[PDB]
């Protein structure tokens, strides 16, 4: 589809058998999701933006479905205020900026 | 143009007569630029990011050119890790997400 930017680009995603709302964020290098209890191994990581850094858990090869489009890659989990779909997965669903 | 997301969507902007690199950031409601001198009045404001809140100077009705496209709107200036172009300006240049 085509998503205008009048409002926040929030879409429904599916991860770990759960449905969530997430932001399609071209400004985010990597996907970061609100705290959740994913199974599997993970590695600690810190990501920075406006306001400083937060500590997150980096899971690899996580399957995410974004508006019916399937994607698999790195998913960070931590105390982010919003679920954020980053470029690492936006590329896998064929997402582009157009103006 | 059509911008893919394998790399950061960085573009050259023109503001206050100066050229700069900025990130097209669909996850940002507002436009936040690194420290710089801008003409015109400004009020103190606060914005929150993934890591907390920062102090910024709010400039209203600022002309800014993004890849040749002209926009006039609010520009926040403060200690952001990177110049980000938010939806308040992305809408003015007719920017959309497409997948
Ligand atoms: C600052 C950017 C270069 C990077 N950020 C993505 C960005 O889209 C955030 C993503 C974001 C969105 C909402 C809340 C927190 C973070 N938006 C943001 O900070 O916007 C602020 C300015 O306009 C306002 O609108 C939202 C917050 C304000 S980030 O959240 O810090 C981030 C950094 C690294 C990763 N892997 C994932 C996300």
């Amino acid at each position: 589809p085509q998503i205008t930017l009048w409002k926040r680009p929030l879409v429904t995603i599916k991860i770990g058998g759960q449905l969530k709302e997430a932001l399609l964020d071209t400004g985010a290098d990597d996907t970061v999701l609100e705290e959740m209890n994913l199974p599997g191994r993970w590695k600690p990581k810190m990501i920075g933006g406006i306001g400083g850094f937060i500590k997150v858990r980096q899971y690899d090869q996580i399957l995410i479905e974004i508006c019916g489009h399937k994607a698999i890659g790195t998913v960070l989990v931590g105390p982010t205020p919003v679920n954020i779909i980053g470029r690492n997965l936006l590329t896998q669903i064929g997402c582009t900026l157009n103006f």
